[PDB]
């Protein structure tokens, strides 16, 4: 079965597209090698096209089907709610993109009758049809990156496949619950969206302690999503249907099933058919939790097969790490090989092949790793940091741009303990925030594919609130991480450390002159600058704040709003 087929309509853009480093008055004092940071744009969607397009083959075998027996055992134990109209509604995000039938995304939060009285008619037909295959819209998605080194300079834009509006709202009416609560009941503590980032590395610290001699690999699937097959969603569709649930819902899921996620026909921005669809599609609520299911399912079975020892798996979604009780440098390289191979029937090949890791340090899932600084008392702290340069380079292009999504802040929020988190972006964008006096002007970022709008001001509590107060202290960093920052500013042309810790006691100063929110910003978030630090103690509105649902399940591409 082939991925994709394709008529020869291009995949077109839906509005004007920048592939070059846009520059303002501000680009310089972040990066000065502009040259090195693009954007991905339609113009090399037929690339994408020819990675992504394949045929799919697989072979199951009982270690497969035990595995999925088990899954679906637990999947019985849960029970999911139906969302009403309203809530799906306020579920959506404020510029999610409008539907084709006179609405959009106000009209929807708004429940204005139009969109209700559509949303209706959709759900209507959901539940009499289950066989019509429902119409997606394919664009290439527009990211910034880092150029270099031998991977063509430049990757392909990533492409994104979307149903309408109306179908989006119906989606969460029938599979927000399940989505959210069925991936951690079936996977347990390997569910990896269910953990913060100190919670995430406490989790690896903890596996890889619980091994006597522990050996670690990442797994990457090469272009996931096209590897998922109709087999892979009838499956998860099945494991659906095992939780509780109201007639209702059973149908719903069963049709969106059978015409929206085994496949569908594929329209570009401009209404022209561009082709057909017969894998994951990347912009359905159901997108998250099916990679995770899937890569779960297929992974868990290929341990089997390949024998590992005392096996404890973290997936999100597609990206996968494995820790096990090492054999032998001999054994594990055989071993990883054998669970390759299985993957590999299992329609899963690799991208780049796995090798046994014996440092925790050195694994890299979810595009971070674990390293250690010091909190105050000068106790060893493990922390979740990756190498800055996407977020740097994405920091350059949101400097001179206002984007839907603010990645600085998304970053800083996830990697606030980091060395370069705390020293160059909080310096950077504080001081821009400053200048403009937008320091309580709400931001959007998004948090394992769901959105959230943030006022930078409370960037202190809520970095109290995941990380804990030692986010505000640590020191020490290791050689080898400041030496990958450091080699990054380098590579970037970003001014080194040195000058940003100089900058960084402007802007404290600045913001301590504010008072309010704005001067507890320059204590917490700039202690790190003054050489004669201060005690920083709770925050009263840390315990305050409202911090459900930020790490209970991954929705990427699934249209969601949190705020
Ligand atoms: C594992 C995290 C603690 C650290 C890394 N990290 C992530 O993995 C993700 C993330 N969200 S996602 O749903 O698109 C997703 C889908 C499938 C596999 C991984 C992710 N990963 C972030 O959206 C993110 C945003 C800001 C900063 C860090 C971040």
């Amino acid at each position: 079965s082939m991925s994709y087929t394709w008529t020869g309509a291009l995949i077109t853009p839906c509005a004007a597209e920048e592939s070059k480093l846009p520059i303002n008055a501000l680009s310089n004092s972040l990066l000065r090698h502009h040259n090195m940071v693009y954007a991905t744009t339609s113009r090399s969607a037929g690339l994408r096209q020819k990675k992504v397009t394949f045929d799919r083959l697989q072979v199951l075998d009982d270690h497969y089907r035990d595995v999925l027996k088990e899954m679906k055992a637990k999947a019985s134990t849960v029970k999911a709610k139906l969302l009403s109209v309203e809530e799906a509604c306020k579920l959506t995000p404020p510029h999610s993109a409008k539907s084709k039938f006179g609405y959009g995304a106000k009209d929807v939060r708004n429940l204005s009758s139009k969109a209700v009285n559509h949303i209706h008619s959709v759900w209507k037909d959901l539940l009499e049809d289950t066989v019509t295959p429902i119409d997606t819209t394919i664009m290439a998605k527009n990211e910034v990156f880092c150029v270099q080194p031998e991977k063509g300079g430049r990757k392909p834009a990533r492409l994104i496949v979307f149903p309408d509006l109306g179908v989006r709202v119906c989606e969460k009416m029938a599979l927000y619950d399940v989505v959210s609560t069925l991936p951690q009941v079936v996977m347990g503590s390997s569910y990896g969206f269910q953990y913060s980032p100190g919670q995430r590395v406490e989790f690896l610290v903890n596996t890889w302690k619980s091994k006597k001699n522990p050996m670690g690999f990442s797994y990457d699937t090469r272009c996931f999503d096209s590897t998922v097959t109709e087999n892979d969603i009838r499956v998860e569709e099945s494991i659906y249907q095992c939780c509780d649930l109201a007639p209702e819902a059973r149908q719903a899921i069963k049709s969106l099933t059978e015409r929206l996620y085994i496949g569908g026909p594929l329209t570009n921005s401009k209404g022209q058919n561009c082709g057909y669809r017969r894998c994951r599609a990347s912009g359905v609520l159901t997108t998250s939790c099916g990679n995770t299911l899937t890569c779960y399912l297929k992974a868990s079975a290929a341990c089997r097969a390949a024998k590992l020892q005392d096996c404890t798996m973290l997936v999100n979604g597609d990206d996968l790490v494995v820790i096990c009780e090492s054999a032998g440098v001999q054994e594990d390289a055989a071993s990883l090989r054998v669970f390759t191979e299985a993957m590999t029937r299992y329609s899963a090949p690799p991208g780049d092949p796995p090798q046994p890791e014996y440092d925790l340090e050195l694994i890299t899932s979810c595009s971070s790793n674990v390293s250690v600084a010091h909190d105050a008392s000068g106790k060893r702290v493990y922390y979740l940091t990756r190498d800055p340069t996407t977020p740097l380079a994405r920091a350059a292009w949101e400097t001179a741009r206002h984007t839907p999504v603010n990645s600085w802040l998304g970053n800083i929020i996830m990697y606030a303990p980091t060395l370069w988190a705390r020293m160059i972006l909080m310096t950077h964008f504080f001081s821009i925030l400053l200048a403009q006096e937008q320091l309580e002007k709400a931001l959007d970022c998004q948090i394992y594919g769901a959105c959230y709008s943030i006022e930078p001001l409370d960037l202190p509590q809520i970095i109290e609130r995941l990380h804990g107060l030692s986010a505000f202290s640590l020191h020490s960093y290791s050689p080898g991480e400041i030496n990958r920052v450091a080699s990054c500013l380098r590579k970037l042309g970003v001014p080194p450390l040195r000058v940003w810790r100089h900058r960084a006691r402007s802007v404290r100063a600045r913001l301590l002159s504010q008072g309010g929110r704005a001067a507890t910003c320059g204590k917490y978030l700039f202690n790190w600058a003054v050489k004669t630090k201060l005690k920083l103690t709770p925050i009263p509105a840390a315990s305050q704040l409202d911090l459900s649902g930020w790490f209970v399940a991954g929705y990427s591409g699934g249209d969601i709003y949190h705020s």
